[PDB]
């Protein structure tokens, strides 16, 4: 139980830490051994005190802690868990603890927006169709024609766990991926087995490089169900380079909105396990990762080769200067499109700033080095000199499995 | 703790089954309630204290070499129970000596070329007195390390510590580093992190030349007495002028840098007893010079020079100028080494052969130790296949430590 230091070892500027200490959940690393760089690391009797520490911290949000309101809001609460082995959270609650959520996110680079989150309570769904309307107002709320908008959806909380919603796609947009008789794939790998659950599901695939999925949603625990985006909803960027006219020629494109849609929300012992959300993208998560990683669409050697660059060494290092290029174009052409997007120079420097605020306004900021650093050009960014302290603190944005391995038909 | 922890390559999907973690010593600084991982950072022992360390230590080594239990074994056990009794340390013999040194490598979370630890040419220095034999076996340790370019990894090893008023240091941080001077009005000339080493050095008598490159003096402490300073025979000095295959200017920029890493600052440890001054060498990684050295803001700091010779638009980040610059500079720097002939290795190269190296010591080792913040390289991160690897950090030991500077410990005499 100590302040502890972090230092800024570029800039020598030194935080104190102190949030740390009301942290409860586990990181998964012990005194002997570190598991930073692992991904993936109720009753009523364990219900209440959950309760009880969430809306404890709501109120001494607001600076009512110990009110007349805030003693009727736990014994309300109290009364309902006893009765019902369960609880409802008001409209205020929701919206602060999916807020916190966000702001709790160690892995988010992003999170100097985290007060500027818009709320869609659907928790009065019951249905596939309903949960498809309200993830069209989602996406045209937050697409706003291009200048994004930072929302959540958040559908009926987990109650026996056999009648959860869940949003099967990872995102709600997201481009299908095909294997191919010559055991090649075609469009997105990372998505190769949701496309085959969708084809099985009666989806008629076009087969092409970037076919938009369809969405598949479970509502009550019941089978899931297909539904196509309005196309018109769906705002996509095609790829071209500012100096290499031939880029174009490539044929490549993105969707403007990433919208995570496969996390499970907990707030005060509460699991929404669908919660949509969504911000705007920083250029490398496209540039950098779904175009160049070997598992994904994989364009660096098709690039480097129209630059005609030297590839049979490594040491002439054509990946990196092919990299670059890559997320020069994609930079280009959503700011070209008037596209919200952020590069990670800019995002990093936020965060930077964020931090600081953080630890002055709350006395700490849970960050994870691991994710904060950007995929490529990591010690040019200060986050990369930046010493950061990772814990977990709740509400919180958890994993959870994969529902095809879980549901029953 | 399980006896059995899996690691993931996310990329290619292998799994891997670490238990040498069961084997880990010493605390990392975390806890279930907080990671340090990203911090850098995170009076001698009693006989009571030294003799579990000491036995740890034997045992692991006869265990290595196949005489676990043997009398050897045993007769060993007891020369050194008896040692520590009578003296309350004890002496290495020169087959431990060098395995320590290079398992100390083997441990080191860390490092990326670890695929080499058992390549390791070991200086054992231990009968050394003085400064001057300090410099001579410092001499001889970089003209055999360096070898004309092809660079053959070592370490020497001076006198371990006795009652820590007795220490041998080397005060540099490296054998082989450049001089940084702080202008009156507040510019740097040189190497902007030696500047304390290097005004320590003027302090004690070094003429400085006050140029960019100014090779630092060796400053040397024996036995506990005050350092002193040698110059390093110019000819020793492996240096390598920076140039581009496509940029003809890049040579106008006039860099250069040294052939050879020797870190000398770190503490070795060997079951209990402690190494202070134990300055070590291997090859470069393109990116320590191209991407650390030069390009950070702290340091060389050449991005916008180099930039502006590129003619980049530098008036938006979002241009990615100096990701551009950036990889240019990382390209001149290992064309450069290669054309002289120099040993060095580039990040993809690098990074790729600790993956396999990894996976030999999960099969041949049930582990090895490795911390990803270091481990993965500081530009094109995603794009090496450590970026994609789980990793579990521990701490092993034999081990190199960090330790104090030592002019804020050193009692002038
Ligand atoms: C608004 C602009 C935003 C930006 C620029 C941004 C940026 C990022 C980036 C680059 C990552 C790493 C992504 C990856 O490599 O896969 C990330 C992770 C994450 N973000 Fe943000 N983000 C934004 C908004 C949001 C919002 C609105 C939420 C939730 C309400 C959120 C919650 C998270 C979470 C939970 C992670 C970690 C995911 C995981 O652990 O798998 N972010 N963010
Ligand atoms: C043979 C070629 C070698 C290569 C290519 C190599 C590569 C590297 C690199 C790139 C780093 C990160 C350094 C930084 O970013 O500042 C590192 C760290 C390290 N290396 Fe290796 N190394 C080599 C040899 C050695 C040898 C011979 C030893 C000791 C016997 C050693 C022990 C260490 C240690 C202890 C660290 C961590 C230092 C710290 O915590 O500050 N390395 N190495
Ligand atoms: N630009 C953003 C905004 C929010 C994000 C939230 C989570 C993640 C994590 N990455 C992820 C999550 C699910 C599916 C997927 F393909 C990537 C990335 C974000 N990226
Ligand atoms: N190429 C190598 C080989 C061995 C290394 C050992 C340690 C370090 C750590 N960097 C370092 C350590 C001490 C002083 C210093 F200036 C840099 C880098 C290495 N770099
Ligand atoms: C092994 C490692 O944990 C894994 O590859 C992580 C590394 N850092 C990351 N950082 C971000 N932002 N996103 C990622 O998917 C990952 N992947
Ligand atoms: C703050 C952070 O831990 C620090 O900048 C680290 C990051 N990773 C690193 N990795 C290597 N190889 N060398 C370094 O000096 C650092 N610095
Ligand atoms: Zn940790």
């Amino acid at each position: 139980p100590r302040f502890l230091k972090v230092k800024n070892w570029e800039t020598e500027v030194v935080l104190t830490d102190t949030l740390h200490l009301k942290s409860t959940l586990e990181t998964g690393c012990t005194e002997y051994i570190c598991m930073g760089s692992i991904m993936h690391p109720a009753t009523k009797d364990q219900l209440f005190p959950l309760a009880k520490e969430f809306i404890d911290q709501y109120y001494s949000s607001i600076k009512r802690f110990g009110s007349k309101a805030h003693m009727e809001r736990l014994e309300e609460v109290n009364k309902e868990i006893d009765t019902t082995s369960t609880y409802q959270l008001k409209d205020t609650e929701l919206i602060y603890g999916a807020k916190h959520a966000w702001r709790n996110a160690s892995r988010c680079v992003g999170r100097i927006q985290w007060s500027k989150l818009q709320v869609f309570d659907a928790r009065d769904c019951t249905t596939a169709h309903g949960m498809f309307n309200y993830i069209c107002n989602h996406v045209k709320y937050a697409t706003n024609k291009g200048n994004l908008r930072s929302a959540i959806t958040i559908f009926p909380q987990r109650t026996d766990g056999k009648h959860d919603f869940r949003v099967w796609n990872s995102q709600l947009i997201r481009y299908a991926g095909y294997k191919q008789p010559d055991g090649s794939t075609l469009g997105d790998p990372a998505n190769v087995q949701f496309t085959e659950i969708c084809i099985q599901q009666g989806w008629k695939p076009p087969r092409g490089r970037f076919d938009v999925l369809p969405l598949l949603l479970q509502a009550n625990g019941n089978d899931p169900e297909l539904f196509q985006i309005p196309p018109e909803l769906v705002l996509e960027v095609p790829i071209r380079h500012p100096k290499f006219e031939w880029f174009k020629d490539l044929g490549l494109k993105w969707y403007g909105l990433p919208a995570v849609s496969n996390m499970l929300l907990e707030i005060g012992g509460l699991e929404f396990s669908a919660c949509p959300f969504s911000g705007w993208y920083m250029g490398t998560e496209i540039g950098v990762r779904d175009y160049c990683d070997n598992s994904r669409y994989n364009i660096l050697e098709e690039v480097a080769k129209k630059m005609n660059l030297d590839m049979r060494k490594t040491s002439s290092l054509w990946k990196d200067q092919a990299l670059v290029e890559i997320n020069i174009a994609v930079l280009y052409s959503f700011q070209s499109d008037k596209v919200t997007i952020v590069d990670h120079h800019s995002a990093t420097e936020s965060f930077i700033k964020h931090m600081e605020n953080e630890y002055r306004c709350r006395g700490g900021c849970p960050a994870d080095w691991v994710w904060i650093v950007p995929p490529m050009s990591g010690s040019i960014t200060p986050v990369f000199h930046q010493e950061m302290l990772n814990y977990r603190l709740t509400p919180s944005f958890e994993y959870q499995p994969d529902p095809w391995n879980t549901h029953v038909w």
